[PDB]
């Protein structure tokens, strides 16, 4: 009884899952858990049953099976040693069953029902019930891959053309099994890829996507590929493009501009949280979603930076480029901070403070720096002290790079009345609400005709492994 708890204490330190939790959490979990006790072959679970207990094995070893009809054969699907555990669903509401358990031998469960285990869940505040939440989320993520991983795109049918570049085309697609569900899906052809050496900006930005979990950033769910292809499975943000808005608008109001520079800096707040190096800002990389709100897609120059480390990459294009990056100086997270002051300054105004002829001349007004532009009647005071603190040409002395980081630029006089907690609540009315009848409406995006032209050649050299 209390010896029993020292060992029930030390079990749970060898499980991998249980291991990192607070001690709180685990010898309140040691004193509620009941030792139940099987033998070989009998059933701990059966299919279609239901019930409200999670198991988790101390000795011994059980079969999982799954029977699909009642006139079909078991399917076995996997055997479960000490360590592992099963029946969770249960703890979480739904207490059907979908799979028998049963012992392969004399087996050890450990037992919790589900109302021991919510009313457990009463504990310190934001020391162990934070904690709890953490592995939650991290652990609702993997569930999240295992869903997808198990799809095809055999799986999906194509809706409506969403883009089309040199790259490939996005495309619409609905998930044939539940047509709720509709994807954003980015097929891309191989030979591009590989004739602009882009071989390893897909990989990161394929890393970058999955690893990120903000509501500023468009969500990779997972990728596929063909011979010729690479499939991003993409959520659908049915918005509309950013820059086909400001296309048809010529300028945004002040206060349009000051949400969408918000939404950019809630991602850069998270990316930069991470060491993560966006770079390609610009219109085009800004998509909203049905509500208004607008996410960063395409993560192809975006770089995962080593705390105190620099990147050298000379990339981007002429008019976003800042200049560190031209002078090949080293770059940091503070050139993101540069691309704001440039996004803010063509959403006003409709195009950005410096261009030339071709990239060495826009590159020759970039260097001479924002002081020397003569700023539009249309820019607002405030809107031009931000666009000037933040396209300073010392990237230390640039607004987001000092103390307090980004909340020096939600703290400028041009915020003065924006809800920041409204935004990452969700709650914040957007400036355009765009008219989205259901999952499949594409009408907020331009009309592309099918590709007629044959397929790119096949490439089977290895290096979409990954994918
Ligand atoms: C895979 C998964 C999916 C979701 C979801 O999609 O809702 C949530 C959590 C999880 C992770 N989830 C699976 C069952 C075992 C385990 O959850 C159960 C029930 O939440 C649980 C049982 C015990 Cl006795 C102790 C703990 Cl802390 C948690 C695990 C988890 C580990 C640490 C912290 C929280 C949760
Ligand atoms: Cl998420």
């Amino acid at each position: 009884g209390l010896i029993k708890h020292t060992e029930y204490m030390e079990f749970l330190k060898s499980v991998p899952t249980f291991q990192s939790l607070p001690e709180e959490i685990l010898s309140k979990l040691a004193d509620v858990l009941e030792e139940t006790h099987y033998e070989n072959g009998e059933y701990i679970i059966r299919q279609g049953a239901r019930g409200d207990t999670f198991f988790i094995i101390s000795k011994g070893t059980v079969n999982v099976t799954r029977e699909d009809s009642p006139s079909e054969d078991p399917v076995f699907l996997r055997t479960l040693g000490k360590g592992d555990w099963f029946g969770e669903k249960a703890l979480q509401g739904e207490d059907v069953r979908t799979a028998n358990v049963i012992a392969a031998e004399a087996v050890t469960c450990l037992v919790i029902d589900r109302d021991s285990f919510k009313h457990l869940i009463g504990g310190l505040d934001d020391v162990s019930n934070k904690a709890y939440e953490d592995a939650e989320a991290k652990a609702k993520y993997e569930a999240e891959a295992a869903f997808f991983a198990n799809l095809k795109l055999s799986d999906f049918n194509i809706i409506d053309t969403l883009g089309v570049g040199g790259f490939g085309r996005v495309e619409l697609v609905q998930l044939k099994s539940e047509e709720s569900k509709t994807f954003a899906m980015k097929i891309l052809k191989k030979r591009h890829i590989v004739d602009t050496r882009q071989q390893e900006h897909i990989r990161s930005e394929k890393q970058i996507m999955q690893g990120a979990h903000s509501d500023f950033i468009v969500r990779l769910y997972r990728t596929f590929k063909d011979s010729k292809y690479l499939y991003m499975l993409m959520e659908a943000c049915l918005g509309g493009e950013l820059w086909t808005i400001l296309r048809d608008r010529g300028s945004f109001e002040d206060s349009t501009t000051r949400f969408y520079t918000a939404c950019v800096v809630e991602a850069f707040a998270y990316l930069h949280s991470k060491g993560i190096i966006y770079r390609d800002l610009k219109p085009e990389n800004l998509i909203l979603d049905h509500r208004g709100y607008a996410k960063l897609v395409d993560f192809g120059f975006a770089k995962k930076i080593g705390f105190g480390k620099k990147t050298w990459t000379f990339c981007g294009t002429p008019e976003y480029v800042a200049p560190e990056i031209i002078l090949n100086k080293g770059h940091d997270i503070s050139a993101d901070y540069w691309s704001l002051g440039i996004l803010m300054y063509e959403l006003l105004t409709g195009s950005p403070p410096f261009s030339g002829p071709d990239p060495m001349k826009t590159y020759n007004i970039i260097l001479r720096g924002i002081d020397m532009i003569e700023f539009p009647k249309k820019i607002a005071k405030n809107a031009a002290n931000l666009i000037k603190k933040l396209c300073r040409d010392n990237p230390s002395e640039r607004l987001g790079n000092l103390k307090n980081g980004v909340k020096d630029i939600q703290k400028h006089k041009w915020f003065e009345g924006f809800n920041w907690e409204g935004l990452r609540k969700g709650t914040l009315t957007p400036p355009i609400i765009p008219s989205v009848a259901s999952p499949t409406d594409t009408s907020n995006f331009d009309s592309f005709p099918e590709d007629n032209d044959e397929p790119p050649p096949d490439d089977n050299s290895g290096w979409d492994i990954d994918f």
